[PDB]
């Protein structure tokens, strides 16, 4: 198997009341930067699209373009704490 962060690579979910899967787009309630996670590189997480920010979203973390928000790639939440 993989041993690594591929295990966490989801392709798609529900949160908010909202479907979504590599290639929607979220709404205006997350460009904002009161869930952008810069702070990425003191994980697991891969670097981000150049034009995009890790976001929280509902227990997962999708990554979402800056001049989008395109659903560029999604992870499960459990990527924090694994070492």
């Amino acid at each position: 198997g993989a041993a690594g962060i591929d295990q966490y690579a989801l392709k798609e979910f529900t949160a908010d009341f909202t479907q979504f899967h590599i290639g929607d787009t979220v709404p205006a309630m997350y460009l904002t930067p009161e869930y952008n996670i810069k702070q990425w590189q003191q994980r697991n997480l891969p670097a981000p699209d150049a034009g995009s920010h890790w976001t929280y979203m509902g227990g997962n973390y999708v990554l979402i373009t800056d001049t989008e928000g395109k659903i560029l790639k999604v992870y499960d939440g459990e990527i924090f704490y694994h070492r």
